[PDB]
């Protein structure tokens, strides 16, 4: 898959010039580092203006998702999040992490709280973790999802045990997003 | 195998993108869908009024990717011309019929098929993660969108997507998949 | 990593097969299913009356393969003891519950799950070829067979196969997936 | 996947000693040559006694299937065919090629006349063929399927254009098989 | 392997493209066809009236790619000069004969063949993915197009595409495949 | 994926014990050497009794095909050849090389004298060969095909230029085979 | 790498198995566990009363495999002598302590560790495939089993499995992991 | 997958233009060399102004970590360290190596002084090292961790034997960091 | 490992001096790159001379014939220089230069024979039939005879022999014109060195 | 490339003569195969002598210690022969033979030092912590001191030095007992050759 350029920089650097971050792959550690780099750069350029994050991620690792989530909360500006395609596992976490009222989904988007089976750390593969750290990371993820959606930690845990997707309207009712848009930005 | 253009250097696809021309000439995968969505968002940011042209020569693809691209196309406020060069199968045909009515063209020897040629298991294939409720949901979405785009009923769309055959340009016009057959830069007459 | 036995030489699995013991200790794939079916047909040809024992330690597998094995097991006229050692997930749990009633055992720390852990797209994966009508058909078959084997309703089977969690031996007995927990060669008491 | 032995020979050679041939993979040229070797051997050993062919094949190439079909017709003995799992494309061809009245399917078997897209020759991959030879090979396959099932060549062509599976009862009604068995051999 | 030209810079093929010269010197595959169509659309966007030069040294290719390029060539409103250097076989000969009549040239030792060498099951995928009816239809298209371009009948085109032989430049002129043999920019004002 | 037979041996070695040689792949140099070894062994075991060669070959190389053909002509016993599936290029050569009257094809068999690609010596997909020797090898192949089929060398050249397959009856008319058998009793 | 013994023949490991000696000298993986369970079932089929010898030199492993082997060991009606040569870490130490009390030996320079080195997300798949609740449950199982085998409390077992350190033979005797240190078949009638 | 910024450069080079160093992978020898190069460059550009180091490292090798630590101590400017995500083994060393009072962690960060595996020199996953030098390198690491955290060398050894992570507040109490920041205004 | 020299690699600079380098086996992609360079040099200035330095171990007849037709297609003079060795297609393109402007360095080696495994070309998948071998070999023989002045019979016979010629033997053969040592266009007689 | 000799490979025949070969780097799988052979030879006859031929460039401390404990675990006499070179773990297992039955061939080379990149073992994924390095190195040092008769201090210091000893230096060091040339159990004094 070729990556086009624009008057020179690639398409993603142009969108980043428009304060638009794309997260359209599995949330791994190098992806998380690139996303955090982009977020710190956008903060240094102008810390007040809004940022746009488009999410089409099938999943990822809890450590990477927590790093990105803390970086998003660390910004003082508003963060619009848009689910294009699917947002599963860490994707849904970052989707619900946007500032309330600015979390959107496209009409045919699919969102899922369920965790991939190897989505614990993914240093390499999924592998480097112990019992207390599994419990701590999963409690962190549950608390953050509960705070972002408004559901209880119990409801978050039970639904993250269930392998099913929600549509955009099911996601609004769940507290994961705010609005379903078939037109540009707020419209 | 990538030619460049200076008239300030960029490849041929980036020049066509400067002309608001997006190319989809491979299988509709997740990275392909993400680059296409990036190009569409950029074309929206530059000028939301001027038309966009999408040239489609796709063997097929994935419904997750195809639906992402389709929702992005519906997300645009400008007109979207779609052109079938070569073949448009499965997601290719979906995105082809997704163009604004009256602006869906095919070249004279183009071939179009709504059927998914094989692995009708569409999903992110690096880690394929899909199940019964989600298979029915994604395929119902695909059928409903094809019905809305072509004017057929969902029943006929389902039954015809079960059959592995290609249509010519005139059959595609009758099917509602396209509107016109173009044999020159001026939009030539349809139905021939 | 393959030990042999002369008591005329053969590997350990072929000796256990001489004792009418079949091992299923890997993911249920098409080659695995074909070797298992070969072993079952051979055990049928040798003596159709004596019991067969199948030890299951399977992470999952494919419904096409799992259904081939299940139909082959139902095809036998002899009793089929199934033993869960370690884990039985997806097709593993299906074949485990397929043993003759009263002869489905699990070891004390065994784990069982009807859910397919991921890629719920089950099919010959060298060339994955499956579609909407066939996804619903294969999954309806799997649900109906699980309902007949465990005694649950198809509705509860579908809803529970949507949830990713494992059961212990006592939960599996209550679920109908197995019958007894064995802590020794003599068939130890169940439900503990 | 390990292959067990029996008192020494592998499991498939033992089943072959019982006059049982297994075809449980894609019908390729080396598979077709092995199957033809087994059939010629079983014919030399005893040309009158029946042969058993168990089929679990996802598809294959028309040249290989035609070679195996001609070899089966070349035998003077009866050929029992059993569909375990699925019989698609060439698999279904060989399934219907068994002697009439001795073509069985297991209760959850799936059978499909539809042809894989690259199932024309498969010398290597699928590649070596010209227009007249495509038409000739497809006409051969259509005529043989029509003769085996009793359907017309028109019905065979149209249904081979349709990508769908038949159950065992749908296959009996179609003429592809004769009986659905949940018990050993004829029973 | 890749020389550059500063005239800030671009490779040699991009420079020739700046002179409106497109090179087709490899097997006609799907990505090659996509780059060729991109270049043709770009040359049309820059100037739809001025002539284009296509130099062909292709051993063959795939009918889907060749037909895509041919439809794109017919889609242009400008004249298309075609030059056979080396060999033009299968799709190569198709694109060679697709140039505007009077502007199809071959070099003195050029070899041309309409036959597809090695067995032609044209495929959308590099390792082809097409059904019998679609190959038969595409080959009928190829015969009709070659008959229109050369002036021979479809019967003769089919018969000769069955024959694995090459024509020299003069046999190609007599065949209707080309128009003139040039040893040094002899005709029509030596464009390139 | 290679079955055995009860004296342990694979399926092809058992068929070879019945004087049956299998040629079901492209005619390469190692394949030609194995076939020639089998033929010499069958000659030493019993030089009088017939040999059965089943051919399902998509093609091959002229050097390997010529080696096998010279070995077949070198045997004093009768050689039955059976085309199962496809016999193209060298495959068709070896099919027509059997003793005349003992060349059979199954009903849906396809035969082609044309070599579909690189009619090169093919030592192993990279050539070895010069102009005089390509001409010599192709002349040998044409002369042998003319002797086997009864066609003229001119007709053999012209048809080997044409990429097309023959059915069983067309092959019988061509002189490539003798009879089409749909049952082992039809074999002499 | 593989020596043989004719005593027609078998490798060295099959000969030791003929003396009822099973070797576990690599990482406890799923296929290794399946071969070990096969050998244990075979030794039970030959003679369920006579003792078995298990020599352990394992750096670690996976809890599913280790628990499968442990349940199989508990499933036998005979005594199980365990010998630590070299190191017994993670699952290695589990199987070491699983031998019948009084018949768990270590060589003088042996090293034993209950901690799982490198980060333990036990996995059914070699590149693990398990959810949080199932790892947490399996680790609770491991703690309970180690507490029963060693006589320590589950609290102390959890605390020490958090600690990345090795014990010598005497520390292991004091811990309850083993029973005796042997330098030359010193105890219980020198079985092996 | 590496974005650029308008003077063309990738995202990390832009952040480096703002005196920001990123350490988001395992501390290896080439990673250590790149980080040391960046630090020397930031020192030559302006030796007085502060540097920002963001750490998201699962671990690394003692030789690389010691090289980076000596370079950080070698700078005359203040070094702010920020733990985003995880800081384990050498990661935690470099985190605690920042100038005291300028060591931050994000709210859900996890820190561990223990090295999870092969606490070897790790030239490139295959060792180089002898008994006296493993002892020397581990003694250096222990002394440096004790100086950075304020714990005793004994407590550092005991806790580096234990495979467990600390939260932000536990890390503050340990002396590994100074404050947990959930907003860039909380930075001095 | 290709240096640069307003930026260009070394070959692009030499191309700015109208210098084309042929220092590999004459393959199909090499033929396409060389033909691209020749067409570009023709468009830039069709009258000024072109320089082709040849250090090629051999190649394929289809590629060599394509390049030869492109060289004959140019209206300008073509100086060819054999540096190192020029065998098979290399020697063909060497002899294709304009008469009087075909040079070799003193220790250069030239051979018309195609060494080990010669055909018409087309890389890993050969693509050659009986009539086409004869046609391409006749083309190569006729072109070598016209370029060297030998008869086609002698060209065929000598192309059957696997041996190399020095610069002076190549001059006598008609393959080149002059041996250029330590200078510019100064033959090996060294009356001008 | 391992010949056979009622069928067995050459190593299985030597094993029938109670001969174990150690001719590779002392790795974990090698240690497991060697321990298997030793346990088998013990079960076959626990009194009769065993012969271990050592030609090992080095190895890992965990594997070497496992093998050493197995050798000490046997009740029979163990003859060890250094053919070629015995370094690091090789020298350890060489010195582990019963006193008086540790031989070296005349041009054999022995080194207690672990050459380039020494640890405790466990192949591609190392697995070593601070306390365990010291423990395994102390074990190796104590075992070498007990086997050779040197002090543990001298053993540590000499294991720091990368150099090889000949057979006579190994006898003086306590590593071996006799040099066997052209005969059986005949020292290098050649009063018995």
């Amino acid at each position: 898959t070729l990556v086009p350029y624009v008057v020179a920089m690639d398409i993603y650097s142009r969108l980043l010039k428009d304060r638009i971050v794309m997260i359209g792959q599995e949330i791994t550690e190098p992806l998380a580092n690139t996303v955090i780099a982009q977020l710190l750069f956008l903060m240094s350029e102008d810390p007040t203006k809004d940022i746009q994050i488009f999410i089409n991620s099938p999943g990822g690792y809890i450590t990477a998702g927590l790093a990105i989530y803390d970086t998003i909360r660390f910004l003082g500006c508003d963060v619009n999040t848009y689910c294009i395609g699917q947002a599963a596992s860490m994707g849904a976490l970052l989707l619900s992490a946007g500032t309330k009222g600015k979390r959107y989904a496209l009409p045919h988007s699919r969102m899922m709280i369920h965790q991939p089976s190897g989505g614990i750390i993914g240093t390499s593969a999924d592998i480097q973790l112990q019992a207390a750290e599994i419990l701590t990371l999963k409690k962190h993820l549950s608390n953050i999802l509960a705070e972002c959606t408004g559901q209880s930690v119990e409801k978050i845990i039970e639904d993250s045990e269930r392998d099913f997707f929600m549509g955009a309207e099911e996601a609004i009712a769940y507290g994961l997003i705010d609005k379903v848009i078939s037109s540009a930005k707020e419209t």
